[PDB]
């Protein structure tokens, strides 16, 4: 119930008290890990109102203090007679930025403190949901020098009327299957390029095409805005060796920016929180450009780089793969724009690790989404034992709105 | 109950309902996941039950469920379970259970092969001197000339717990590591530990780079006594690359049979705590692993130098780079001297087929990503994609303390 985590290579040896304070489930139980699958009213409310509080004012040094007794005590009136409470700015901010720390599947969280959050809780509409994003994606962006920065529209109310950006993340290529059986585009955007078009969206029907965003305010049906073309940065890939690398005609956003997350605080429900850092550069090289089924482009690379392709033993999938990830970080690092490569971005995490054993008890830490898929063992985390549990404010997956959404 | 895991490469779905089976615990509960944490004496009361799970499952294996041959062993074993107080294993029960220990290995991707196991039955030995002649007989035969054979070696089963047999080398063979009074390590430094109490128990070292270890064994409880496995039955191989001629003399060897010998082997109830076993290996163990980690030998940078990469920033991936020419030289040495080895995209794309297959004919295949997932280029290989139950299913291998922290020195 006091637990050890111990880091092979160093052989550090951390104490975790703060999975004690752990609320929600995690899919294991003493008889099966399931530490690999992706997904594992009034009364309720207000315990978890308390325990928000509770943590919030103690944060600030005020715990018991008449300002914490006076705010559970108008927290509960506003529940029991409105059946819902609004957060004020600082809880708010707060709040985001704890989901932020304890997202457990997060290598970047050293930054967490260092998040710009904009309240749209005035938002009422798709057209000012638009706007909002528009700013969120300018600001971010920031001409290359990425900034963090989270997005809160209104929170749910009944679940009938409620706020949802359709798209997985705000910036994304769109997919479409070809008479040639095959995909052009990222095969991962298929099915919301079809619910695009077919709520109207003209479709280029290119490789690169940047989807239009399908936003829903106050549960009405979705409308369909573009991104001013000239706030999605993005970047050619080029290679700092082979010149015939930028022929592959390859290009990536800059903007990394989840946007089908729920955000959770002090149980209330933040169903459309759009939040967006910057990119590790594996996330493209690795994950978008070789997954089978992404742009599954090593077989291309390879042939290019002569290869012997004959035989699995070679390594030509490990080369071009390494090549393919040099491509991609020397291009934003030459554009300029923020990038992390997983070496620098797991250090960090350790560092991070030790900060927020040191200071809280701990970190709650996935490991299987936290080492790199590439070059596992040589980052440092690959030897760090991390212990995962569920602590709020999170952010939690909710299911795809096509699914839910009543027209 | 069914549970269902999914391949987010293919969308494959399967159901696993062996999960039902398993009765010992994970280490993980509603509220914490261990899956990421290395490491998460018996009375008569508890042996019998132990006992009859086992045997049932080893006769409905043998289609003879609750025939009179499977009614006249659980009687016989029950009787030797109250009069003696343990039991006895036939051979074909022996077999049986540690191919299914192996089959059940959470951690361990080369299960495809798990049926072809040779078991050599040592539990007529009785002194540390007979120990070694059976592994040695047992680093002949699984090393083959370099066609690797896998195998097992079973000596007595625990008793009091004060007469144990015990390999107290980690694996049959590794090589030695000194530490230097400059804090330097000379060899391999996984071994440091081990090598102080083989040269204390009175081994010559050599103090070279690549010194294979003396087997320091342990028979019915006794202190352990030392013995070099003849030169002869160690099969090494020299690294060198395809292209690049300058890597032959980095002075690399490894070799080529990797042979566990600290594990537990569990069968129904018995506890066989010297139970040594081998296979081959993949590329990745020795080329990402044994070389490149920080806490082994290391040799990142050195192979980066050569290459002549950009070492001034992470970001070149220099390391990345060269960890991957280290790689293709160890599958390129084993493969030129006719050496048994795998790559991690063929092992992995194996163990996919034998996951499947598992699952349709036993209903799961207990597996632990964390291991599963190669050290170098995971989402390359098919299991990354992968989602695995872990759970644990008997006959099983288990992790036992090292013997030096536990054992009664008689002196
Ligand atoms: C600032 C730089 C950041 C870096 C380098 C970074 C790194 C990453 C990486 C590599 C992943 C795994 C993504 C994947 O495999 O698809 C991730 C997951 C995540 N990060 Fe970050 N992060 C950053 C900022 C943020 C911010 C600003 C937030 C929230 C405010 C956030 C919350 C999350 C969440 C919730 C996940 C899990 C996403 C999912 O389940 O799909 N991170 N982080
Ligand atoms: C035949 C070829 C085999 C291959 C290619 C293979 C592959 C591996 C690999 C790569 C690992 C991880 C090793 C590590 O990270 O240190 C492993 C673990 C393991 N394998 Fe195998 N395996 C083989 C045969 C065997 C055999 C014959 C047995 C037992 C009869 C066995 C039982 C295990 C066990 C118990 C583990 C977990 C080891 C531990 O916790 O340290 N495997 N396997
Ligand atoms: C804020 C942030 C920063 C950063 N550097 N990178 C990101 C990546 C976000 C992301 C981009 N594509 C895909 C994803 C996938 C999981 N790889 C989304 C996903 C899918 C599924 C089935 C489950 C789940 N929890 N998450 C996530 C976000
Ligand atoms: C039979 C077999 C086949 C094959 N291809 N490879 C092997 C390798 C075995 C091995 C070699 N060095 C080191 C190990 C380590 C864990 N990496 C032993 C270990 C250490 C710890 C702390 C826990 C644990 N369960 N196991 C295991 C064995
Ligand atoms: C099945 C397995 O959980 C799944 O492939 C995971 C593995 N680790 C991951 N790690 C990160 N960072 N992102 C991912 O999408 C995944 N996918
Ligand atoms: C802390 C972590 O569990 C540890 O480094 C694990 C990760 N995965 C591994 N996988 C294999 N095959 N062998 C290992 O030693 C490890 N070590
Ligand atoms: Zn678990």
């Amino acid at each position: 119930r006091f637990l050890k985590v111990k880091n092979w290579e160093t052989d550090v040896v951390l104490t975790d008290t703060l999975h004690l304070k752990s609320t929600l489930e995690t899919g294991c139980t003493e008889h099966i890990c399931m530490g690999s699958i992706m997904l594992p009213t009034k009364d309720q409310l207000f315990p978890l109102a308390k325990e928000f509080l509770d943590q919030y004012y103690s944060s600030i040094k005020r715990f018991g203090s008449k300002a914490h007794m006076d705010r559970l005590e108008e927290v509960n009136k506003e529940i029991e007679s409105t059946s819902t409470y609004q957060l004020k700015d600082t809880e708010l901010i707060y709040g985001a930025k704890h989901a932020w720390r304890n997202a457990s599947r997060c290598v970047g969280r050293i930054q967490w403190s260092k998040l710009q959050v904009f309240d749209a809780r005035d938002c009422t509409t798709a057209h000012g949901m638009f706007n909002y994003i528009c700013n969120h994606v300018k600001y971010a962006t920031n001409k290359g020098n990425l900034r963090s920065a989270i997005t809160i529209f209104p929170q749910r109310t009944d679940g009938k009327h409620d706020f949802r950006v359709w798209n997985s993340q705000l910036i994304r290529y769109a997919g479409y299957k070809q008479p040639d059986g095959s995909t052009l585009g990222d095969p991962a955007n298929v099915q919301f390029t079809e619910i695009c078009i077919q709520q109207g969206w003209k479709a280029p029907r290119g490789r690169f095409d940047v989807l239009p965003l399908l936003l829903q305010a106050n549960g009405n049906d979705p409308e369909l805005f573009q991104i001013p073309p000239e706030l999605v940065l993005e970047v050619p890939i080029r290679h700092p060796k082979f010149d015939w690398f930028k022929d592959l005609g390859l290009k990536w956003y800059g903007l990394p920016a989840v946007s089908n997350m729920l955000l959770e605080i002090g149980g209330l429900e933040f169903s459309a929180c759009p939040f967006s850092g910057w990119y590790m550069g594996t996330e493209i090289g690795v994950r978008d450009y070789c997954d089978n089924s992404r742009y599954n482009i090593l077989e291309e690379v390879a042939k290019k780089m002569d290869l012997d392709m004959r035989k699995t033993s070679s390594l030509w999938k490990d080369q071009a793969l390494v090549e393919i990830n040099i491509a991609v970080l020397y291009s934003f690092q030459s554009d300029k724009v923020t990038i992390v490569d997983h070496h620098s971005a797991t250090e960090s995490f350790i560092k991070h690790m030790e900060n927020e054993y040191r200071c809280r008890g701990g970190c709650p830490a996935d490991w299987v989404w936290i080492v790199p898929p590439m070059s596992g063992s040589i980052t440092p985390v690959f030897h760090q034992e991390m212990l995962n549990y569920r602590l709020t404010p999170s952010f939690e997956y909710q299911p795809d709105p096509w699914n839910t959404h009543v027209w």
